[PDB]
């Protein structure tokens, strides 16, 4: 599923991401935009042989099991395929764990390089939240 911007903003808010660990909803929408282009089915192989999954590009080296990432963890206790579903529940639950892990939203490289310090409130412009 390729979410709309305000559609994703509304789902993210419903699932309790707006201000989670102090990160405003615009930060989360901005991260999703530059991680996945709002596509729940996005996958990207990493140089270490892990893969990033879903609208928030969650990594198989730590967070989910894809069966092909040796000596990896599964700290969200889910198959990586669960993070590709039209329903963002599993990606949101797992993202809450990631952002709580110590480095906050710096865990998302597209957030750090393209959203951090910018006018992220622009990402929820015009949305009836
Ligand atoms: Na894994
Ligand atoms: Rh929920
Ligand atoms: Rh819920
Ligand atoms: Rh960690």
């Amino acid at each position: 599923k390729v979410f709309g911007r305000c559609e994703l903003a509304a789902a993210m808010k419903r699932h309790g991401l707006d201000n989670y660990r102090g990160y405003s909803l615009g930060n989360w929408v901005c991260a999703a935009k530059f991680e996945s282009n709002f596509n729940t089915q996005a996958t990207n192989r990493n140089t270490d042989g892990s893969t990033d999954y879903g609208i928030l590009q969650i990594n198989s080296r730590w967070w989910c099991n894809d069966g092909r990432t040796p000596g990896s963890r599964n700290l969200c206790n889910i198959p990586c395929s669960a993070l590709l579903s039209s329903d963002i529940t599993a990606s949101v639950n797992c993202a809450k764990k990631i952002v709580s892990d110590g480095n906050g939203m710096n865990a998302w490289v597209a957030w750090r390089n393209r959203c951090k310090g910018t006018d992220v409130q622009a990402w929820i412009r015009g949305c009836r939240l």
